[PDB]
Formats: structure tokens, sequence, C-alpha cells
């Protein structure tokens, strides 16, 4: 089998396995900054360098991935704590969409909310342009930030999040589960046909935005990824 | 909401949070060794010995879980490396099966591979009484050893496994990724009814079993969990 | 710090993690094939695709690595067993070097003998243009095929032989052990400034070449490899 | 040329290959524990039983070594976790020194720190009257545990740790890989000349030690070994 495994206990600027796209910058604590809190429409995104095979054309099988990341958005003074993090997959080619207006987009779609890519949404602004439930939410996201599904959660500042994502290939399911600061857990699934919805080669990745008056510190602490993918 | 969470890095036999049940022993180093190289049809098990309310007759609600732990499973000279661990969810009055014959009951059925239990299984021999499949294989089993699914996997003997569960409420689905000694993982997903098949209360745990010929060590090294049920 | 590790147990055609050059082929049970056996002056090179930075310009810091492969060279009738396989770290933008005559340049250097990478060659055929010692030997390689140093081997066909390689930062020494067939082992030591004689970013993989009467079978089984630079 | 060679993937009490030295155990599960823990000043060491020709009187010719194995140190309550684990080679009639302090000394020298041996320790705790430095490291020791060289280095409470160490006899220089949990590898490499330090025939093997207050789990799961001495 193919497989695709790294550990980041913390980054630094000038990695080669890391794509660093638009506003990110590296703290001196190694944690990855998305947001630039002085823009308007702020838009950052990490990518893990490397395309990563989740599908193949010639045997017609799926990857199958593990992945355990840790978070923390902490709300800063005068703006609107807004707008999240969004976990995502995309084609390797995948850019901040050109004339991004950051805010609801959460750095991944267009203005209407349309976007190619597959993610695990954090979200901390109810934007009724994309139909998003009145209070925090995690969400699962394919091809829109109209999520297809969502679960109530709350973004607690200055609180670190774990998150564990396990992606079945047989099934298609990709289940979620979020571990907040009260001690309890979040979880949420949804069946995502990788395969129909995505390339071959992707990309894996965060991406965070804000908008003029919607502003807060977004921070990835550490990622862990392994997937495997059954060759002929 | 209700939550149930606990930690194990290490496990001691005067500790009253687990209940321990027939061959199983608690090794100077901390582990937990399921079954007695030296007994014929030898069967451990070990449960966390708090029953953890996972559904409400009340509300009909269902809890959300996430659950790791790590094992170890060992050849050793002269004997068949069997059969294999399985981490279950039964009613609280859980108890070895009368008169066990261990073996590919893996401790948690009768003769004819028939239980009140749901469990994922790291099952070493092919039992062809059971409908296994020819190769090691994880299995996610209901009521039955005969597995409502299974996935191919290779049990290296001496290699720490870790294992991550979730268990999503709303969907259903419980999914299961393994992490080997090769660097690959494996996953497996069902969708199983625990209101359906499992009473309010139950207890979660280990077993391991083995027969005359069949014998190898069975390990647990350590084990978290969290679950969380809406009461509202 | 900043880690790279992977593992390949196999090979495949398609991973993205791996770059082919040259006349490489990917044989149906997973080893990469790196000559062409009917082809004059046959080059063939792979390389781990993703840049891996061995030092930094900020810090001065340069990383520690571990690295093991298995390979095996294996007799072709007629044609002299030659020239060998090179496991070798060049500059990320790295070549065949154009018009290459292959034979005992191993792919990596120019006609007299000259390229910019650091290798640890296995070489199978005396070249007495680069003052090659009479027999089979392991060779450390400073930007040239004339090895800095090198240490009497034997190359049996059709063996499966492991190496071991230790690079240690600090005191720069390049550690290679090499298990052969009949049990012994060989080893060869070079300190070796890989941030004076190579660029921060780097590629790392191996090379074999054949000339038009010098043709073998150069296998590369598997490899496995973990670096470690200290961050600040 | 003369080789030794050997591997162990478990041990076993009745087994005349390994010498058994103070306090150490074989587990159920194999593993060897080196200390006991309801012990003052508890000291454990295991041989490998066959003393290796490191050097010929006849020809000056010194052997070159690979070795890999792997440990465990696991914390227990109440105690200090020390204080390490020191992979040794001494002269074939090693014992434990007489009236051993244990603590500091790893079992291999007197309450001064001096003793006839050579080694890699992986110390967990910093004795001043050593002068240690002040986190857990590895360290190369010759005829005492004030080290020659450390390395800043992690012992994990409950995690695997794989090391590999290479010797070549031509340069004299000691290189070893310590391979952590969170993926980073550590190295250290030393010029140590074992034919001036050591006799003609020595002893390989592994030593622990605790105090009145430091006391831990200290665990031997694997090792492999080949040297080899050029005879002509
Ligand atoms: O000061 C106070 C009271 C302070 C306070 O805590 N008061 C508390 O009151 C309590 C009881 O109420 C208690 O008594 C308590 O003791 C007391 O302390 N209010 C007066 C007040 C404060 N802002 C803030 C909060 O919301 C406003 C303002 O600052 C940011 C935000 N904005 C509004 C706008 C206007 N553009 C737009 O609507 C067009 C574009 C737009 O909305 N894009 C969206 O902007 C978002 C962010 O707002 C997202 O980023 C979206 O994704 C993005 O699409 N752009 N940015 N607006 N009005
Ligand atoms: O020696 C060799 C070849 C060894 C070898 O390395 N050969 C190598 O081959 C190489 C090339 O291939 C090379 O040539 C190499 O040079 C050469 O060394 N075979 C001959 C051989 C060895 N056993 C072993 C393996 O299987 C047998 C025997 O030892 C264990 C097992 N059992 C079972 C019994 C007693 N029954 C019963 O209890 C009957 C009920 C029964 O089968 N319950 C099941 O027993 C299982 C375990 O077998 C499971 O635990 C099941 O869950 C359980 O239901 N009693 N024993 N049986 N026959
Ligand atoms: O048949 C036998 C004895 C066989 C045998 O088993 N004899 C046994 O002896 C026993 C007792 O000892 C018993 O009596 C037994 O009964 C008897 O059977 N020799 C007569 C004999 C055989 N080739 C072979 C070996 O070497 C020659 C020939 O086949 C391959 C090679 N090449 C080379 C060429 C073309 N040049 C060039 O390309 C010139 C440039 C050149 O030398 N680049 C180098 O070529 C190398 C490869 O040779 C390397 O690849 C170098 O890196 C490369 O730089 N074209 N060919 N040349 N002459
Ligand atoms: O409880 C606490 C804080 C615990 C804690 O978690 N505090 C947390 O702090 C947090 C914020 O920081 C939070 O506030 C949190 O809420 C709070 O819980 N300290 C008070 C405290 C605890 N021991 C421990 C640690 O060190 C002492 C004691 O237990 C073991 C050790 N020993 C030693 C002895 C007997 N001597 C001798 O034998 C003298 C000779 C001696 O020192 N040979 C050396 O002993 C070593 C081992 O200590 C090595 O083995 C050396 O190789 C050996 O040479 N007898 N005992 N000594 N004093
Ligand atoms: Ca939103
Ligand atoms: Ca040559
Ligand atoms: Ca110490
Ligand atoms: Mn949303
Ligand atoms: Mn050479
Ligand atoms: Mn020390």
């Amino acid at each position: 089998a193919e497989t695709v495994s790294f550990n980041f206990n913390s980054f630094s600027e000038g990695n080669p396995a890391i794509n660093f796209q638009g506003d990110v910058t590296v703290l001196s604590n190694g944690n990855i900054q998305l947001t630039n809190l002085n823009k308007v429409n702020s838009v950052g995104r990490v990518l893990y360098a490397m395309p990563v095979r989740i599908w193949s054309s010639a045997t017609g099988n799926v990857a199958s991935f593990l992945t355990s990341f840790s978070f923390e958005m902490k709300d800063i003074k005068d703006y609107d704590p807004a707008d999240g993090i969004i976990f995502f997959i995309a084609p390797e080619d995948t850019q901040i969409p050109a004339g991004s207006i950051g805010g609801g987009t959460l750095g991944v779609s267009d203005t209407k909310g349309a976007g190619h890519f597959v993610g695990v949404e954090f979200d901390t602004y109810s934007n009724s342009e994309y139909n998003d439930p009145p209070t925090d939410h995690v969400g699962i996201d394919v091809n829109s930030v109209d999520s297809v599904k969502t679960v109530p959660w709350n973004s607690v500042s200055g609180a670190v999040v774990k998150v564990t994502v396990i992606y079945d290939s047989s099934t298609k399911t990709l289940s979620v589960a979020v571990t907040n600061d009260n001690g309890d857990i979040t979880t949420i699934a949804q069946v995502v046909d990788l395969k129909a919805k995505l390339p071959e080669r992707v990309k894996f990745g965060f991406s965070a935005s804000g908008s003029l008056g919607g502003r807060q510190i977004h921070l990835i602490r550490s990622w862990s990824f392994t997937s495997t993918l059954i060759t002929t």
C-alpha cells in the first residue's frame, strides 16, 4: 500500500513540507497564525506541500485517512470574533479564490459560497447568506460553505480545541470528534464520496478568514496525518 | 450534557475503577495481560467499573463517544498466535460466558458465536465456524463473532498498535482507525444502532482468549475515553 | 523541532512522493529497477519528491538523520556486472548530468567524475579514471566519484543488502553500516560538512548506471528516513 | 572475518544465552524489567552470555558493530522517575559494583562515578555529583557516568524508544540515533578507542538503577546485534 504520514508538534517558516498562502505567519512559539489582525478581508491558508493521491483511476480504490489537529481562536478588542477555521481538501492546484472577500467564505469559496473542496469548518459567525445555523457550529462542507450538515458547538476564546477525523474509504464516511474546553465531546459524520467530488491528487490544509469588522486570532498548534491507499 | 471521561496511561490491580474477569493479570510494567499462557481455553476480560449511560428511555437521545487505546499481541514458542482481542460494549451485568471454550469466541460469545455485545475485534485466527476471512482482520461485531463487517489487517508480533474509535450518535456510525507497525492505517466503519442493540447502561472493556493449541500474549497498554449524552 | 519522516515498504508508479529520472521502472513486486538492461549507458534515479531542509541560514543549525534501505544487484548473462548504486544528497533541482556516459559516473557526475552531491556508493566495477580501489567497495563521495574514502566490500549477485546510515549534525559524521548475505557487517564513516557542501534545501535518492558492456539488475526494495532539525 | 550475530524479539528466564544480574526479571510478556520497584538502590543488569572478541592481539584489528534495541521507561506513582538505562560494554568478568548505591551510578560505576565500561546512557535524573546536564539526556560514557559528551533528550513515560548504534572501527566513531515518540530523531557521536579502553573479549548488555526516592519501570523489549572483526 501507498502511505503518506506526517507529524507537526510545531511549525516553522522555511519548512518546504508546508505551503503558505496569503496572510499566514509563524509565531515564535511555533504556532501558525492564519489571519492578519490589521488587514480587511484577511485570508490565510496552510497546505501540506506534497500532493496526496486519495484515489486511483486505474484501480478505482480510494484512500482511508486518520488525522488529528489542535487549534485556538482568541477574541481581539473592538472587532467581532469572526469568521472561523476550516480543515479542507482540494485539488493540488488550489489557491485562495481570486478577489476573495474572506469573511464567511472561510478563504475557500467565492462570494456565493461555492468552491471546489471538501472540508470540516469551525464556524464562529452566523452568515444568513450561507444559511448558517444561529449559533457557533461544526459543519461538513462539500463544494460550499452552505454546509451539507452542521452540529451546534461553542468556540471558547483562548481555549485549545482538539479534533480527530476519520475517513473510511469503504463506507465513504467522514467522521469528526471535537474535544471542547468544558470536557464534552462533539461529533459529526457524513457520507462524502471523495472519488466523485475531488481529483485523484489533492492537497490538505487549513484556512481562516476575517472581514472589515470581523477579526480574531486563528491559530494552528499541531497536526498529525496518515493516509493509506491500497495499490494494484 | 452528561459526560463520562477517563484516561489510563497505566493500570493497577488495587484501583477499583476497573473490574477484572477470568485469567487476566496486571504486569509490574503496568500493562493488562488478558490471557494465561499456561492455561487451556484461557479467557481474560477487563471492564471500566462504572456503568456508562449511552442512551435514554426518557428523551430517546443516544450518546456520542471518542475512545483511543493501545495494545500489543506477541507470539509465543510452540503455539499458534491466537485468538485475538475484542474492544466491547455489553450490558452492565456482563460475565464471561458459562463454560466458555475461549478460542474464536474471543471470550464474549457462546460456542455458536452468539452473545449480547457490540465490539471491534482484532482477530488473529481464521475460524471457519464463525465465517472468518482467510487472513488477520479487524471486524465490527453485533451480538456475534460472525462479524457484520471485516477488513484485512496484519497482527505484527511485538508491535504496539494504536486504535481510535468514533461513535457518532446522529448517523449511528461506529468508525475505527488502526495504526499499524509498517506505517499504514486501516479503517472500518459500520452503522450500528446502540439503542436497538444494547441497554441504556453499559460497560466498556476488552476481552481476549486462547485454546489448547492457540495461545499468544494479549496486552492492553493504555485507554482514554469520552462520551457525551445530550440531556435536553 | 522540524522533522521529515517517511517509510517505503514497496514502490508504485504514480506515487507523488517519488520523482523518477531516466531509465527507472517499478516492477510488479513493488521493487524499483534503476537501469534498463537493453540500453547503452543506462542511467536511472529515484528521489524523494519533497525538498528536505537540511540546514538553516537563519539559525546555523544542521539536521541529523537516520535512514535505512535495502537493495539488490543481480548479474545478467554475458554483460559485466556493473556499475553499482549510489545513495545520494543533492541540490533540489538535481537532474541526471547532461550527456551522461553512465558507467563509473553512477549517474551523478560528469565524464571527469565531478558533480554537486554527497553520497554513499556501492561500487561493483573498478574505474582507474576515478582512482577506484581494485575490488568491490563502499565509498563516501563528496562532489566526486573519486571517493573521499572507501572500504573493501563484496557485491553478491542476487543477495538482499541492508544499509543503515546515521548523520550526526554536531560532529558532522556520516556513519554507514552494510549488512551482507553471509551475516558480516561492513562499516565506513567520514566527517562531511553538509552545510558547507550542500544548499539549505536538498533532495535525497538513489542512482545507478551501466555502460555498453557493463550491465546488471539494480533494485531498490525498501527505504525509511527520519531527519530532525532543531528550530529557533 | 569473525562475526557475532544475534536477534532477540523477546526474552525468557530459562535461556542460558543471557546473564541476569541483580534485581532483573523477565515479565510474562517477554520484556526484561531491569529494576525492582519495591527495593531501595535497586540495580539490575542483563548481558549477552557469550564474550565478543572486539579486538585482536595478533593483528591489532578492531571490530565494527551495528546494534539496535528498543526500550521503555514508565513513571510509577509517588517516586521520582529515575535513574535511567545504560547500554554498556565491559570486561567479561563484569559484575554489579560491590555495595552499589544504584541511583546515578546506573549500576555500572562506584559512588565516585568511576567504572570499567563504555556505554550509551539514557539518563532521566540530573546528578550534580556526576556533572549531569540540567535535563534528560543521552550520554556517551567512557569508564565514568561523568559523560564524555551528552545531548538533550526527553524520556516520555510509557513510550517505546528505538535506538540504533554504529561503531566504525577505522575512525573509532561510536554513532547513536534515538527515535522518540513525537517522531523526532536525536543523535550523538563520539570518537572512543575501544581497543585502548576495553580488553580483547567483552560483554555487551543493559543496566538500570534506582534509589530510595527515585524509581521507575525500566524495560528492554528487543535487541539485535552484529559485530565483525577482520581476521586477515
Ligand atoms: O459598543 C456596544 C456595546 C458593547 C457591549 O459589550 N455592551 C454590553 O451590552 C450588554 C447588553 O447588550 C450588557 O449591558 C453589557 O454589560 C455591556 O457591556 N454596542 C455598539 C456596537 C458595537 N458594535 C460592533 C459589533 O458589531 C459591529 C460593530 O463592530 C463590528 C461589527 N460591524 C458591523 C459592520 C457593518 N457592516 C456590515 O454589516 C456589512 C458587511 C458585513 O456585515 N460583513 C460581515 O461582518 C461579520 C462581522 O461582523 C463577519 O465577518 C461576516 O462574515 C461578514 O460577512 N461591520 N462591522 N456594533 N454596535
Ligand atoms: O512443524 C511444522 C512446520 C514448522 C515450520 O516452521 N516449517 C518450516 O517450513 C519452511 C517452509 O514452509 C521451511 O521448510 C523450514 O525449514 C521449516 O522449518 N508443521 C507441522 C505442524 C505444526 N503444527 C502446529 C500448528 O497448528 C497446531 C500445531 O500446534 C498448534 C496447533 N494445535 C492444535 C492442537 C489441538 N487441537 C485442538 O484443540 C482442536 C480444536 C481446534 O483446532 N481449536 C482451534 O485452535 C486454534 C489454534 O490452532 C484457535 O485457537 C481456534 O480458535 C480454535 O478453535 N494441537 N496443536 N501442526 N502441524
Ligand atoms: O570469455 C572469457 C572468459 C570467460 C570464462 O568464464 N572463462 C573461464 O575461465 C576459467 C578459468 O579462469 C575456466 O578455464 C573456464 O573453463 C572458462 O570458461 N574471456 C574473454 C572475454 C570476455 N570479455 C567480456 C568481459 O569484459 C568485456 C566483455 O564483455 C563485457 C566487456 N565489454 C566492454 C565492451 C565495450 N567496451 C567499451 O564500451 C569501452 C569503454 C569501457 O571499457 N567502458 C567501461 O565498461 C565497464 C564494463 O566492462 C564499466 O561499465 C565501466 O564503468 C565503463 O567505463 N564490450 N565488452 N572480454 N573478454
Ligand atoms: O508534592 C509536591 C508537588 C506535587 C505537585 O504535583 N504539585 C503541583 O504543582 C502545580 C504547579 O507547579 C499545581 O499547583 C498543582 O495543583 C500541584 O499539585 N512537592 C513536594 C515534594 C514532593 N517531593 C518528592 C520529589 O522528590 C522527593 C520526593 O519524592 C521522591 C524524592 N525523595 C527522595 C527521598 C530520599 N532522599 C534521599 O534518598 C537522599 C539522597 C538522594 O537525593 N538521592 C538521589 O535520589 C534521586 C531521586 O530523587 C535519584 O535517584 C538520584 O540518583 C539519587 O542520588 N525522599 N523522597 N519532594 N517534595
Ligand atoms: Ca459563518
Ligand atoms: Ca566504479
Ligand atoms: Ca543521572
Ligand atoms: Mn457555517
Ligand atoms: Mn568507486
Ligand atoms: Mn548522565
